[PDB]
This record gives C-alpha cells, sequence and structure tokens, in this order.
C-alpha cells in the first residue's frame, strides 16, 4: 500500500502552507545576505523585489527558459501577497517577534522540510511542462526542472547587482551548491522517469527524492 | 466640458511631432552622459543603438515582461527613422546647429513637456495591454506600466555596458530618480483606475496627471 | 549554368559534416581562451555549457530577439549530441589526439572553410525567419541575420562572466571583429534581397557571400 501512501504525498495541497514555509525559509535567507537588514530600510522596494526573487526566482527562470512571460506567475495575487506578508513580517515586525519564532530551530527544521516537498514538486512540474511543449525535448526538460529545483540560486549574480554588489569571479554554475547540485540530479531522475526509462512511478520518485532532500537539508540546517 | 477637454487631451496623435520630442528630449540626455561624442566619432553604430535603447526602452521592457519579441517595436519603420534621424542631428549636425536649436531654453521646454505627455501614454497604455492579457493581473499591471514610463533608466546599468561603463554600486531601483518614482506612482493609479477603485474616467486622469509630470519637468529643468 | 551550380551549393545538407565543422572550429576557440582547460578539469558542466553557447549561441540570440525560447534548438537531440561528443573530444581525448588532428594546419582550414558555409546560411535563414513573422520589419531582419552570424561574439561579456571573467570596457558592439562586422554586412545584403531591391537570386547572393568568408577566414587563419 506504499503506492496509496505515495500519492496522498505527492498530491498535498502545497498552497497556503507549504508556500508559506518555502517564502519563510527563503526571506529568512535573504536576510542573512550582507546589508540586507540596511536595504530594507533605505531601499524597502528593492528589498522587496530582492525577496519576489528568492519566493519565485524558479518561475520566472522556468518562464524565460521557455520563452514565456517571466512575470506570468506573479498573477497569482494570492501568492505574491503571502510572500510579501512574510517579507514584511520578517524585516519589519515589532519586537522581530516573527524573526525569532520561525528561527527557532525546531520550528526552522520544519519550515526546512516543507520547503523541500515544495522544491521537488517544482522541479517534476518543471518537466512535465516542457515535455507537453516538447515531447522528445530532453535537454529542456532537463533545464526547465533543474531551474525550478534551484531558483534564486542560479540568477545569483544579478539578485546581487540588484543589491548593489557584484562578484563576478563566481556563480552557482561554476561552483555548484548542494541545492544546485541535487536539483541536477532530481531533473534527469524526473527526465528519466518521464523517458519512461526509469522504471518507477511519478510517485514513488517524488516521496524518495524528496525524503532523500528532506533528511539533507535538515541535517545541514540542524548542523550549522 | 471639462470631459470634453481630457477627451481631445488624452487622444491627441502622438506621432510624429511628441515623439520627434521624446527622441530629442532622450538623445539630449544621452549626448549629455561621459564619452558620448567620442562614442559617436568612434562607435557610430554603438552609438545609434544607444539612442534607440533611449528612444524604445519602454517598448523593450515592457515586452521583455510580457514574454514578447523585445525588438516588436522597431517593426515601425517610421518611428526608427525618425529616432536615427533625430540621433544623426544632434551628433552630426553641421556647426552643431541642431543641437542649438532644441537646446535653446524656450524650445527645450517645450519638448520637455510634450514629452511627458507621452510618458503618461505609455504608462496607461502599459497598464491596459497587461490587462488585456492578465484581466485580474495587478502585479503584471503594475510592472508593465512602471517599464513603459521609466524607460531606459531601469536597464541603465546595461545601457552603459554597451558604452563600455560598469559602476554596479547602485541601480534605479536601488535608488529611484524622479521620473522612476513618478512613473511608479503613475502605474498604480491607472491600475486602481482599471480596477474600477478609483472613481475617475480614464481621461480626466491622464489629463491632470500628464499635467503633474509637466509642472514638475519643467520646472525641474528650468532650474538646471 | 552557374545558378545551377549556385543552386547546388545552397543547398547541401549542412548536418552532419557542415554542422560538425562548425562545432569543431567554435570548441577549438573555445580551448585557447584563458583558464579554459583549467575549467573543463573543475568545472565540467560550465565547460560543456560554454561550448553549447559557442556552438548554439546564434539560435539562442535570435531566439531570445523573436521572444521564442532561447533554448528551442536544444530540441534538435541529434545537434546538441554532436556538439556535445566534439567538446568531450576537444578536451579529454587521450594523448589530446583529436585535438592535434583538426589542428594540423590543412585540415584546420577546411573546417574553417566549412563553418563560414554554415554562418553564411544561417545569416540569410534569420533574415528569411524574421521577414515570415514582420513582412516590413527591416530592422528585424537585419537584427536576426546579424546575430545569426555573429553567434556567441555577441553575447561575450556574458559567455565571459560563466567563466568567471569580467571585461566590460570592451564588447563586440563597441569594437567589431571582422566576423561580427562581416555578419553586419551580410545581413544586410541579404535584407536588401529579401525586399527585392537588389537585384539577384538568393543562391547567387549565398554563393558569392560565402566565397567571400571562406577566402578572408582561410587567410586570416593561415596567416596567424
Ligand atoms: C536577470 C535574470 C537573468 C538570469 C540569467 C541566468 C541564466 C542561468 C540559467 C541557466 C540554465 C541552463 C540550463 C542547463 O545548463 O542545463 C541543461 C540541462 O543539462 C542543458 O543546458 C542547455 O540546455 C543550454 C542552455 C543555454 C543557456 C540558456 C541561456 C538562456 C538565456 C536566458 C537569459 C534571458
Ligand atoms: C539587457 C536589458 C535587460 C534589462 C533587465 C532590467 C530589468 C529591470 C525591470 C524590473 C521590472 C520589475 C517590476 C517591478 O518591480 O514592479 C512591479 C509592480 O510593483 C512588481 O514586481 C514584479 O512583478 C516582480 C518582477 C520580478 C523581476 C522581473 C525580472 C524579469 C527578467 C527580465 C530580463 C530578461
Ligand atoms: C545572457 C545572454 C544575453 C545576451 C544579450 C546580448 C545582446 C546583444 C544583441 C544585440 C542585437 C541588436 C541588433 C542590432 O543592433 O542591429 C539591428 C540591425 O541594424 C538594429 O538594432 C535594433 O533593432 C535595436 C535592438 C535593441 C537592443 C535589443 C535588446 C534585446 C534584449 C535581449 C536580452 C534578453
Ligand atoms: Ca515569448
Ligand atoms: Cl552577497
Ligand atoms: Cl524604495
Ligand atoms: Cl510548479
Ligand atoms: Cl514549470
Ligand atoms: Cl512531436
Ligand atoms: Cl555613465
Ligand atoms: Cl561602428
Ligand atoms: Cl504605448
Ligand atoms: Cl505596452
Ligand atoms: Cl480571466
Ligand atoms: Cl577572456
Ligand atoms: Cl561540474
Ligand atoms: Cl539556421
Ligand atoms: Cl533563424
Ligand atoms: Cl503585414
Amino acid at each position: 500500500q506504499l503506492g496509496e501512501l505515495a500519492a496522498a504525498f505527492a498530491s498535498v495541497p502545497v498552497f497556503p502552507l507549504f508556500d508559506a514555509a518555502y517564502f519563510i525559509v527563503s526571506v529568512l535567507y535573504l536576510k542573512y545576505e550582507p546589508g540586507a537588514v540596511e536595504m530594507s530600510r533605505k531601499s524597502p522596494f528593492a528589498s522587496w523585489l530582492c525577496a519576489m526573487l528568492h519566493c519565485f526566482g524558479s518561475y520566472i527562470l522556468a518562464d524565460l527558459l521557455l520563452g514565456e512571460s517571466p512575470i506570468h506567475y506573479f498573477s497569482n495575487n494570492s501568492s505574491v501577497i503571502l510572500a510579501t506578508a512574510v517579507w514584511y513580517l520578517i524585516f519589519f515586525c515589532p519586537m522581530n517577534l516573527f524573526y525569532k519564532c520561525v528561527s527557532f530551530l525546531p520550528v526552522k527544521l520544519i519550515f526546512v522540510a516543507m520547503k523541500e516537498v515544495v522544491r521537488v514538486r517544482k522541479i517534476a512540474a518543471g518537466v512535465h511542462h516542457a515535455h507537453h511543449q516538447y515531447h522528445h525535448g530532453w535537454f529542456i526538460m532537463m533545464a526547465t526542472g533543474w531551474v525550478k529545483g534551484s531558483g534564486v540560486a542560479l540568477m545569483s549574480n544579478f539578485e546581487q547587482l540588484l543589491r548593489g554588489v557584484w562578484r563576478p569571479e563566481t556563480n552557482e554554475i561554476l561552483h555548484m551548491s548542494f541545492p544546485t547540485k541535487a536539483s541536477l540530479y532530481g531533473t534527469v531522475l524526473f527526465t528519466l522517469q518521464q523517458t519512461h526509462w526509469l522504471p518507477v512511478s511519478e510517485a514513488n520518485l517524488v516521496f524518495f527524492f524528496t525524503m532523500f532532500m528532506i533528511v539533507c537539508k535538515v541535517f545541514m540546517t540542524a548542523t550549522h
């Protein structure tokens, strides 16, 4: 009956709870970046735009690769407003209280695990969406699933440029972080499953690769 | 009968006279930039391309945001040729005579006011065009109207790169100039009017916001 | 009977032999770039992506200009695999044997001539493709044919960024190399032929402009 459990796991509604966890973890990472708090004070619109890149950079990149509107996902008003509320609470909540609650390690590890549920679903969705437009476009499927999983990391040089920072000596392709490299392995697996060369159901692959990402990220977050 | 006057004001044909004023003011600003005259001598094609960015950057950015051809507007041959003639006269007219005439302060203030007529129309057109593709895409409407009004300013980091200049410490989002910030207020107003939450006719909003931009820009130009 | 010879010349199948020559010459140029060999060792995925830019940058740029998927051409699996095999053999063949064979000057000059056959065909195809979407879009036709011929050179600032290099003081528009400038003359000629203002058959223009590019590039390669 594992396939019955895997089907329920792979079809949980990500909105709003799992998307909120994705936004919280991503905007927390933004606040850790150098000068981010000062930027929220002096350039609040640019700070909000930076948070939108961290929350929706996966869709911006995937739409750019497929020749669609790069801000197509911003028509989802409820998601944009939810990410905006997360950005406001993390940077401007009185007593910094919202930051204190979501940074509490037991709470943070749960949000970290929930973000990985969202990331794997976005990888698989990118492969399936590219396949719909290119039935045999294996390289387009792998590219779309990769940027859906890596997100803002692949545009880090220009997220820095928006913040007034320029560090051209490195980038996430020249030196992949773990989530970028893991998203590359994930998009190859989901493409192979789309090819019907990997004999596994799409629900089981989602379940087992999500558990791999959850264990890795929770372990990495709890260590440091 | 103000609405009858506002309807005539909001429907004046911008081509060719008001577009010419837009091109003249924008290419004048290009000639003020460092190394622009030297660039016209040594790299005339790059200088012409820079002037096309200043004249049509609003359409390039709006088409990029909506997933359309970024050079779609360059199919308008008469507009491209008119902007090309303006670029040639400003940089290469014998005796620098065309520059001397359009820089004469009474003449320049008139062209500055006429450019603001074009800018407000482009903001409203961007909101209406985005609304046609996304009936409830408020964030897409505001983004499209903003870049239609700000124009080349939002791509200033890469207009500089074309000229061989790189200044990453600042950008027009991190530090908005007045026209960029005013275009942001304008696109919010025209979006609200599109929402039917701002109880005002589209013609009256065009008239009153254009007069606001005309008074501000004419005052700013005459002061410095 | 020259038109009968020109028709056969202009319709030779570029895949796979002429495309292979295009890939070999382009990836050879990549290996000449500073730090390219070290990059293939330490960042092999970024090295492979760099080679894809050199092999398919013409299609990436043309699709970007026309608002299509910038990786649309990567649905051609056989072409991507052939370019991938060329990249692997040039950087990783035991004894560096493949590099030694294709760098042998008589063999290299033949591949250089065959690449020019591909470049002229891509210029003409870009003009014809833009004309199909814009019957009177002369500036869109010239832009599309130019990037189809220049290829990765027009994105050199960002091919360098992928390699961790940033040299903003120059670019291929501000200072055109010979292939970039020759592709600009070529796209004007093919646009004029599309206008029916240049009284010459498309096959004869392909033949005579290819011979011009072959003689120039073979002479330039044999000199240095
Ligand atoms: C301001 C925000 C802009 C950010 C630009 C960041 C771009 C980084 C994205 C890289 C995706 C490459 C996919 C890949 O590297 O992996 C796939 C699977 O292995 C294969 O690569 C290919 O298909 C060949 C891909 C050729 C490069 C595509 C360039 C598209 C230009 C978009 C810019 C408008
Ligand atoms: C070489 C020329 C290139 C120039 C690139 C310049 C880009 C600057 C444009 C910014 C428009 C943001 C709209 C905005 O900031 O304001 C709106 C309204 O408030 C909300 O922002 C969003 O919808 C979220 C917008 C998310 C960013 C969109 C990135 C698109 C990538 C285009 C590059 C191909
Ligand atoms: C990461 C890879 C990105 C690389 C970006 C490189 C861009 C260089 C391409 C230049 C083509 C200009 C065509 C031209 O200069 O020549 C033609 C014929 O004379 C006329 O120019 C116009 O039509 C006006 C063209 C206005 C500029 C178009 C900007 C498009 C933005 C694309 C970025 C997403
Ligand atoms: Ca498109
Ligand atoms: Cl940083
Ligand atoms: Cl601000
Ligand atoms: Cl998704
Ligand atoms: Cl997707
Ligand atoms: Cl098919
Ligand atoms: Cl400057
Ligand atoms: Cl030039
Ligand atoms: Cl408009
Ligand atoms: Cl518009
Ligand atoms: Cl609808
Ligand atoms: Cl270099
Ligand atoms: Cl690698
Ligand atoms: Cl082609
Ligand atoms: Cl083409
Ligand atoms: Cl037509």
